[PDB]
């Protein structure tokens, strides 16, 4: 199986989602020694904003593209192909200003591709990624899951993942991390117990 | 009064939100000839992803910053100061992949600043932007306001704007734009009637 491990935190060694996403992957490798892991750090190697230039490049034949358009088209193709090849995806998803990092949304914009990860039908849109397993690693300073404040974060992610057809989704959450050291530690400990005894 | 006009569509002349945001501003200038308009096209002049480097630069004294850190700090300061100075903000907000463009979120990340547009208190967080009037120009190919699919779009924006204390918010919406020419035209016409007879 191919597992794509994505991180999007900008907090480096202080990141809760980087710690828990690595822990999920390590547990996964221990459960399935044959898994092949591909890593993509969307904060360290940020994907360009999906732009007018991205669209023009996609509509320009390869042999006619200039260097900037070749970069956009290759970025689009490599990101999409890596996701299409993955059978499982572990996604580190901080909440920054009430939604996911732009580094993560910029990746979503390269993997939401008509004819590839969903299709338009005469009957409506349909997701094409039903075979892929996703583990979302959801981290936030506050506790706002299931409340309106959470809309841009987990609720959005569930919308997007549902649209491209993900049915097998697990959420490893550590929230309330900004409320103090004890609260942060317990939320991480609870997430670790989930990883240890509820994921595999 | 200072009006900040922000666009974030990547669709140029084909953009619904650029057309309606300009229409809001033109109507506003006609209602109040003394208004002073500042324009910021977040797609044409994109703001860098809010990154680890953005945070390091903010924590580095000016006289110690290298060129990249000076760029991050100036980007942060100019964007925040332009928003602090604005008394009214008109924001073009497409829905791309179930949320706002990363170009718009990258601006949100530069204007959500503790001590400036909200503060942490011993009693909790409090918005500081209650005097500012906002008109959100909300455009989408589908019709999903008030439904879960809409979470990352208007619901998120309302969360963010509420957090920084905006109380005077109007939403000019044109949705269902992808359902065909007639449906697109009526949705734009309805938005124009709102601008003409319900905003000023
Ligand atoms: C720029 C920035 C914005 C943040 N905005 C929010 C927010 O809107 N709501 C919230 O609950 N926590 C917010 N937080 C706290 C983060 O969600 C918390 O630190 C979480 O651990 C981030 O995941 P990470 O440690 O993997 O980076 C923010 C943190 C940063 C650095
Ligand atoms: C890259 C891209 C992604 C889009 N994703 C969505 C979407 O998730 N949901 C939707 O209803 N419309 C979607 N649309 C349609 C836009 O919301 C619609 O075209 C709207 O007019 C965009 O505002 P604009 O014309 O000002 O750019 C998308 C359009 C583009 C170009
Ligand atoms: O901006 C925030 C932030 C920035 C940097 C570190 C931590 C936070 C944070 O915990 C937070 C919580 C919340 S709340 O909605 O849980 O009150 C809102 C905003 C932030
Ligand atoms: O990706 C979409 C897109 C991309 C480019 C142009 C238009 C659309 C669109 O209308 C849309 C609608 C919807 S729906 O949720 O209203 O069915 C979902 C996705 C898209």
């Amino acid at each position: 199986m191919k597992l794509l491990h994505i991180d999007s935190s900008i907090l480096g060694d202080n990141s809760a989602s980087r710690q828990l996403s690595r822990e999920v992957v390590e547990a996964w490798k221990a459960a399935d020694p044959s898994v092949e892991v591909v890593y993509r750090d969307l904060a360290a190697d940020a994907i360009a904003h999906f732009s007018a230039a991205t669209l023009v490049a996609a509509g320009t034949p390869e042999d006619v593209r200039d260097a900037a358009q070749a970069f956009e088209a290759k970025l689009s193709a490599e990101t999409l192909e890596e996701f299409l090849a993955a059978d499982a995806v572990v996604i580190g998803a901080p909440m920054y200003n009430f939604t996911v990092p732009t580094q993560l949304k910029a990746w979503i914009d390269r993997v939401a591709v008509a004819g590839k990860t969903f299709r338009y039908t005469e009957a409506g849109p349909q997701g094409l990624c039903g075979n892929k397993k996703v583990v979302l690693v959801s981290t936030a300073g506050g506790l706002h899951a299931g409340q309106p404040t959470g809309a841009g974060h987990e609720d959005f992610l569930k919308v997007f993942l549902g649209f491209i057809g993900i049915t097998d989704l697990e959420i490893v959450r550590a929230h309330g991390l900004a409320y103090g050291p004890e609260q942060r530690s317990q939320a991480i400990d609870a997430a670790q117990a989930q990883i240890a005894s509820e994921l595999f």
